[PDB]
């Protein structure tokens, strides 16, 4: 897939996939 640590909602061609830990936030993993 492609993937990105996204800050907000994921594009909707794309699923959350799992989630992503950057220096101490969180970040939705979406993939398409």
């Amino acid at each position: 897939a492609t993937c990105y640590c996204r800050t907000g909602r994921c594009a909707t061609r794309e699923s959350l996939s799992g989630v992503c830990e950057i220096s101490g936030r969180l970040y939705r993993l979406c993939c398409r």
